[PDB]
């Protein structure tokens, strides 16, 4: 063996060296950096002293088989050496034979990671501690404002970032940088979408460290929360738009079916999630295990992925559901268990979580492992430079102008600077960047990504506090009906009415 | 997709079933039946209604090529489709082209697992919840007869199952059912050594819920947690064997050299366990990490895994190593970390723990899902049902009666048959005998051990209530020097003289 315990064992020097860089800077109170920022630097001091160590080396090239009468490359096939069947699994394709040599050359180790494992095993750990982690104390006096935000302004900055690319792209046609007709609107489209999903985990975390007014609290990790699901189900419908005819069409009567997708997709997901979140509901309700902290907190896990593997198997977003369910599940089946339970459900999902970013963070700081990288054309990361600016300016001011006009006696005024300044990229850009690759505009937009995220956590996690300090924003502050459209009181009103009395209410806790 | 998440989910419905038939049971104090018995009967339900509910339908036959001039099978491969390079990955090596037709009937889910599988991420868990719950009250006044059981009756019971069962295939022999040439007494001592380690789980979970006596209590939890890891490096001592020339030969001038290697794996995998266990002992003592539980229990979990991973990478055995990187840590760090870290620590390991246990036995519960078994020969296992009852036999009464000729001034009479009874085969035999395959003597040993673990598991879990009657063992018991051979005196004076003072005993906790 020897080669998965290497990585691993270097995975782990690294978070520990992480962790005790942030308690030395923690004592000293130095502040200025967050863990994710120490994990992703060490990520790429550890790149580069590897990349630059043993670079002179032997070239290594694979053998050719012409194997004859085989026109298509399955998966999976069983292969007759010396009367025996072997079976041989296709990973991955190369078509790199020209830059073959080079990739001999300095290989080390190439410590790359599945794709679809910041999807199936990193993300839903995170999404379900930050479902579960809900205060219950305001976040419905602003519901429906985080509700517009996170859905309108997502598509506006989308739209918006697509439409600034795609000239951008066009002021390169007449540069001629390459060649032109390989990038389409819909590329662009798919780059603005993906470049929507903000998750300001430092400054969500100096703001709890601060004390900061509960209520801009509440707003940033709304919209934190729900943009990443609807920026994720949007860029997957995005992907779904083929036409049948004349590739890239504008208007081809898709329009309405992707919609429908969509639409279908976010309902069967927030129905699967709320159906099991009432399930265990009730089948914490009517047993009496509370006297067995374990039997109910394995069923409880148990419960969860399943409702996970359920969402996935159907066709349908596991993320998003993953999500609705550890709300609904934190809404009622919380008041149920025992409050031993509670403690250790609590705990094991944020440790979880904690783990799971940092070692997210971590590799994402790797950025000189990829060797089909495409960081050039600085045009490009000019343009989307400004398009990231230019979205989140047009996102808050317009749809605060509009909320502030219907508003409910509470005007957020001087607030709105904040959530500018707000706008670090997370995992689910880069794990939307990462899924697709070998492709020159999708190398392209990945590494651009890269970048961006690199430049704006580190920069402005170093520029929160000053930025706090300049606004006047107050700090130290303690925790402890018809303005509300008249429909969440209604809806209050109907679940104390019903839903209460037999979801809980009774049982031993 | 929709591969891996049906069998997550059939999984996941198996272990909630489980929990419920668990609760019903226990509310109307039926007992007669553990969760891993349940768990156990759910696999085998699960398997006999898989595999007679599609079995007619149409035979699936591999392609067959003729690679030419291709003499090796290597695991990984590059092969040249359409001018491109595809990464074929080598998995399995198929003999079965005779019944090979029978194969592709009655397919449905192969739900197998990597053999590695129950090594690396399954067992190493359970050791360490094991080693890290420690009474540390009693456990050093009989310390020194738990390691003269575990450590003289492990090789006492091997040596004679595989006497026994060379008998026995001598005398199959003279029946003649198949070849004689292929057994050999290194099978003979391979299929010994394997059926040594003991797991009462369910024993120990009905002394724990009555309060029995702590002595006996501590008695057979030390040599269930040490005879495992002394049967696991036994085995792999065993498998090192292979004389030069004449293969199969006795006593080759390989006995010292296989004691040689026995020693030092057994002496490194302690010597890295202790020394990690002092590192992090050290580091949480000159710290002040005890003012954010987090990091120190993040800290606590990547410096166990990391001593994990050298241990496996340097060539030892890693489960030995977290055996005891485990007890030294519940022995040292405990007394430093803050009084949540410990909480945290403890019940994620016991919740890892127990979901490791319930997935292990729930797949054991499968025998219908291995093809290629050899459940015949009945004479074989009537010959391996009597040679582990009188290896169990031998192993107890002979060792007990010279234990009490210098006895530490408390005789331990009576108590001999509760360990008699006390003769469960946990995951340990099972991993090792699923380690080895495609061989029919394996085979058969595998299935013989299958049977073995299914009769008896479920048969002292419905006998220990009566057995424990009848012996008049006391119940309900509430738990609150120069015997020891003054050599225990001197280690204890040795460590609060030195060791101590430095380790701990200063810090804020
Ligand atoms: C919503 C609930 C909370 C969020 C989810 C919390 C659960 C969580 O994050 O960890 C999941 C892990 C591992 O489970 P997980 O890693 O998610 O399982 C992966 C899936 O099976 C995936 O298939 P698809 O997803 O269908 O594409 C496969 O490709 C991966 O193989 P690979 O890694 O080699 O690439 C698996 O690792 O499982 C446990 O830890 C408990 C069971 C361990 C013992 C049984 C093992 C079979
Ligand atoms: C002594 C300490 C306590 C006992 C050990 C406690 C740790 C524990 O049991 O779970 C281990 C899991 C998974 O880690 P784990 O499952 O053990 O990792 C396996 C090894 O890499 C193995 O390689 P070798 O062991 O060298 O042969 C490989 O073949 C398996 O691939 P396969 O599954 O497709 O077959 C991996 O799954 O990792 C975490 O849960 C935290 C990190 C997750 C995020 C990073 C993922 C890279």
């Amino acid at each position: 063996q020897h080669q998965g315990a290497v990585e691993l064992l270097v995975f782990n020097f690294l978070l520990i060296l992480t962790i005790l860089t942030i308690w030395l800077f923690k004592n000293h109170r130095f502040r200025f950096l967050h863990e994710t920022g120490g994990a992703m630097v060490y990520g790429l001091i550890m790149g580069l002293i590897l990349r630059y160590a043993t670079a002179p080396t032997d070239i290594e090239s694979g053998t050719v088989y012409d194997c004859g009468k085989l026109a298509f490359s399955p998966s999976t096939l069983l292969i007759n050496i010396t009367d025996q069947v072997y079976e041989y699994k296709y990973k991955r394709e190369i078509s790199q034979h020209n830059i073959n040599p080079h990739l001999g050359n300095a290989i080390l180790e190439k410590m790359t990671f599945d794709p679809e494992i910041f999807f199936n095993v990193l993300c839903p750990p995170i999404i379900f501690h930050a479902g579960y982690s809900l205060k219950k104390r305001h976040f419905f006096q602003n519901l429906g404002s985080i509700l517009t935000y996170a859905f309108l302004g997502t598509a506006i900055s989308c739209i918006v970032i697509g439409l600034i690319m795609y000239g951008f792209v066009k002021a390169m046609v007449y540069a001629g940088q390459l060649k032109n007709g390989d990038f389409h609107f819909t590329d662009c489209l798919f780059f603005g979408s993906l470049m929507s999903a903000t998750d300001p985990v430092t400054v969500l975390a100096i703001f709890h460290e601060l004390h900061v007014d509960p209520d801009l609290y509440t707003l940033l990790f709304g919209e934190s929360v729900l943009n990443d699901a609807v920026a994720i189900v949007l860029t997957y419908s995005i992907s779904i738009y083929s036409p049948k005819e004349n590739p890239n069409a504008f208007d081809a009567a898709a329009f309405f079916q992707s919609v429908g997708n969509f639409l279908g997709i976010f309902a069967g997901s927030f129905a699967m999630g709320s159906a099991y979140a009432v399930v265990t509901a009730l089948l914490t309700k009517f047993t009496k295990l509370c006297e067995f902290p374990m039997l109910e907190t394995g069923l409880f896990f148990l419960l969860s992925w399943s409702a996970f593997l359920s969402a996935e198997a159907a066709g349908l977003t596991g993320i998003v559901a993953v999500l609705f369910c550890g709300v609904t599940q934190a809404h009622y089946t919380y008041n149920n268990l025992s409050l031993d339970s509670k403690m250790r459900t609590k705990q094991l999902f944020e440790f979880m979580n904690f783990l799971a970013e940092n070692v997210i963070f971590c590799y994402m700081g790797l950025a000189l492992f990829t060797f089909q990288n495409h960081i050039f054309n600085a045009l490009f990361i000019l343009g989307a430079f400004l398009a990231i600016f230019v979205a989140r300016a047009c996102n808050i001011y317009p749809l605060s102008f509009l909320l502030n006009l219907g508003r409910k006696h509470k005007i957020p005024w001087n607030f709105q600077h904040m959530m500018m300044f707000s706008g670090l990229r997370g995992a689910c850009a880069f794990a939307l960047a990462i899924r697709d690759t070998e492709s020159q505009p999708k190398q392209m937009m990945f590494s651009t990504t890269l970048l961006l995220v690199f430049f704006t956590v580190w920069v402005f996690g170093g520029g929160t506090t000053p930025m706090l300090t300049w606004l006047q924003i107050r700090v130290g502050v303690d925790l402890d009906k018809t303005e509300s459209a008249w429909l969440f009181r209604m809806w209050y009103g109907f679940d104390h009415k019903y839903l209460k009395p037999i979801l809980t209410h009774s049982g031993p806790p």
